[PDB]
């Protein structure tokens, strides 16, 4: 069935789901083959690939464009992180419609300004966008979508931002109220207090999405008992990927050899593989001449 | 100095050099951090990330971009490996114009069809280029140059597509004298033997590169001993970032929690850190009011 | 309607039907605006408007990123000239999966090789494409196709190349035969006579379209007679808009003043209407808090 | 000789010098043949061929891949048309590393937020960047070039946005001060008395660049007189080509013939010298075996 069903099924389940991050074409087919049910395409792991900054440095379309190559080469869904929607609600808007045509399954939009700054970092600055404004954001792009399942988590940034349950559950309440298919409530505390929070006070109004990268500590099944409906391991194959270029890269260079990596890593068979090369292989037993 | 002088004296020294793949700017990164003096811009391992095969799919422009972001995230010179050229001695000599603007130190193409097959398949059809055709080829790339230390290098596929040393030969004679700035000369064996055999006839005629994935027992001294001038290391990265990729992605499927990958994988800082942010951070310092 | 649908109904309709070449967003929307069913996207007006050559210089992307900016402001189907497929039966067919995608309704494949040359030029080398190899093609890209209506039309260049209707009509069957929606059979004469022999051969086998570049003179309801079923108007808007801007460009810099072409150019309110300005604006009253 | 240091010529030099815009590399190409020094890299136009609206809706490195064509297929510099940098200071410094790299001679950035709205629609908000904001964001872009003679041109919005004098001049002065290679100073009235009246209070400080789209009638000496540096033409090539294509379509569907077209259009020859095809043929003599 279509990846945006998909998705929507999982936002919807009160089962606690689980979405793990990929960022570019060969790990979205890798997590796929893992068994996941859906893609977080991780705004930091997609700049920080290109080798820029979280910052809306890579213009929406060189985002848009990795974004392709992953639902290329992925039959589950892919949740966007599309920052703030690259700018107003016409450039949000624009943005969906580019997104449903590449088989992209929802976008998230943080509340924040554009060009926004990772939520991760302290003492930055953090302005958070106006709630009549954002909601409707929100709104035009339920209201634009032409597949009815396609999409839209708003995600609260009041605690990333300093700001309390009160500003966390207003904007909540608003961005569900627009018509968000589920609302991300975020948090980088090192503990689950701010969620927990929320939870409380949210008294099961819609589903609700987590980012517990931070809090990372916290057992899952807590996050059952406290009715959260998904939860999304953000940058993790980013990080897993850095740790074995650098180590491999390292010795390499020191050894000035391949025999102490050989062994380490997996073969170009195993790439062939992932790039499907076999059905090529097929194809062209079908459409080239024998002789 | 520019990264093409910088990838000529490399080519031209007669100490044997290395080069590393890199795939993505992140990883060009990584590579430069590391020491490495030379980047190769891997064909199989750009088309592996974003999740296509090693068959000129993704189009020319989209190679271009990736390598793009790699330029502007390294100092070091980067050797595209271009394939056959992308086409006729007209789509290369467009290829290396857009190179030269981008910052890309070289381009390294190889005696065959467009589009190509990777060499590393066995059984596979392996048709090579006319020799008069290909030469020319190299001769309007290099005739094409703006910058004269941009480097041009001739892959022969002699070897790899079965033929013997006569036509290795009389093919790395022609590129060398069309101007090439060196002869990669390929092999699939397990063994150096095709190349012990090419570096005794060339009789030293100008540098040779070689890429030894398939023969990486060999002790390096060895290629010194020969009087190889370059090596490349040419999918590793591409590869040690699968397997943890793999890893990382089972094991956060299983536990559910990322208990277990946290301590194994470098730390969110460390990505900000590859993304250069506290250059941002400077600078948002100086260009954004106080208040 | 859907695209692929109504550009599938053209090319199998009895009647003959007509297709108006647009380069870029703005040229489609006009060409919708005329009244046109369906837009021609031709490689030459592609290539020309990049300043590049028709040549398959621009990738096959960036040719495709024009065409989804014209997709995206027509309602008509657009047939893609999509040269020799840029490469070959796995190159077509990814090509093929992106046109769907981005609502292109189907594509223009002739029998050369990549990279190809412009059919017009007198005295350029014009090598064929081996007749299975290409059939072998067509039928990759009926194949791999995931909207059954998106359509394929098959170009024959034989007389281009010098051939005769024996090579011209032998291609022809042989690309039919795998599968091509329609066979475009061109010509570069003045007369129609390559194309009134080849009708003669074909026996209606299948839908067959044609490009009156060169033989614009024949009077269109003898290509009716003839059971031709679309005509393709190929590169006029491109032509148009050159003697245009070199027209202004020239008056403005020997006038150093604008008087003497404001007046004879549309209004800034006329590109705002053409850019569906209107439409902004009801969207920012209902969002913009 | 070199673009930017042409480009920077220019705005330096104390004669009236003009600008033309081009919003495709075929344009660009016809622009520089007309003899003109200098392209304008609209927005407008740049958005308008695209078919999309200019409203920052096509991305920033959409636009800079049009211009890359444009740049490759002229050798005097282009201004970009920036509109208020794509972003804040850190979009904009990204951008000027880009242009630079494409071969693009400078870019002029406007005092209003992303996205922005066209200058000339009427009653459309235009609300205006805080000034020492845009003053640090031009200061950003100057400080960020690695061609010193790159250009950073920075509009002032301030008329356009129903204010006077008083606030033109304190946001040109601080741009000014900021870096600013030029001042475009913008009005849309039919008369160019906000143009007088913010040149006579300007007592020279830099050069001035003025858009005379809606008081053309304004005779050119008459800027001369003013101390003017550089006027743009910039949107005319984009309205002639929609006058035209808008004419050939309609003939075309109605006569559905091509007749009353080929003898008021350019030659499909005069397109292949426009692409530089003898240069082809030059190169295949050398490098076809
Ligand atoms: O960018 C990301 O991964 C995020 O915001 O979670
Ligand atoms: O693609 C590659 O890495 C190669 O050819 O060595
Ligand atoms: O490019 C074109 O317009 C053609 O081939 O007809
Ligand atoms: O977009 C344009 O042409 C302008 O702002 O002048
Ligand atoms: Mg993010
Ligand atoms: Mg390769
Ligand atoms: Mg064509
Ligand atoms: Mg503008």
């Amino acid at each position: 069935v279509k990846k945006t069903t998909q998705l929507k099924q999982m936002l919807n389940s009160k089962d606690l789901e689980f979405i793990m991050e990929a960022h570019n074409g060969l790990s979205a087919r890798i997590v796929q083959e893992a068994g996941f049910k859906g893609i977080w395409g991780s705004g930091l792991s997609v700049s920080a690939q290109l080798g820029v900054r979280d910052s809306n440095e890579a213009s929406w379309t060189q985002v848009v464009e990795v974004l392709e190559f992953m639902s290329d080469a992925s039959d589950v869904p892919i949740l966007l992180d599309a920052d703030t929607g690259y700018g107003n609600f016409n450039n949000a808007r624009r943005l969906v419609r580019k997104l449903e045509d590449r088989g992209v399954a929802g976008a998230c939009l943080e509340d924040k300004l554009f060009p926004k700054t990772n939520s991760l970092h302290d003492g930055r600055a953090q302005p958070l966008a106006d709630i009549e404004e954002f909601a409707l954001k929100i709104k035009a792009c339920k209201d634009s979508q032409t597949d009815p399942d396609f999409c839209i988590v708003a995600r609260v940034e009041a605690f990333i931002a300093g700001w309390g349950l009160d500003e966390a559950l207003k904007r909540a309440e608003a961005y569900r109220n627009a018509g968000a298919d589920a609302i991300l409530m975020h948090s980088k505390k090192a503990d689950p207090s701010d969620i927990e929070a929320f939870m409380k006070a949210w008294n099961n109004q819609g589903p609700v999405v987590i980012v517990p990268t931070k809090y990372y500590k916290t057992p899952t099944d807590h996050f059952r008992d406290m009715g959260v409906s998904m939860v999304i391991w953000a940058n993790h194959n980013l990080r897993a990927s850095v740790s074995a270029i650098q180590q491999t890269t390292k010795q390499i260079y020191d050894d000035q050899s391949l025999v102490n990596v050989e062994d380490k890593i997996v073969s170009v068979k195993e790439i062939f593989r992932l790039q499907r090369d076999d059905e090529l292989v097929q194809a062209e037993d079908k459409y080239l001449p024998k002789n």
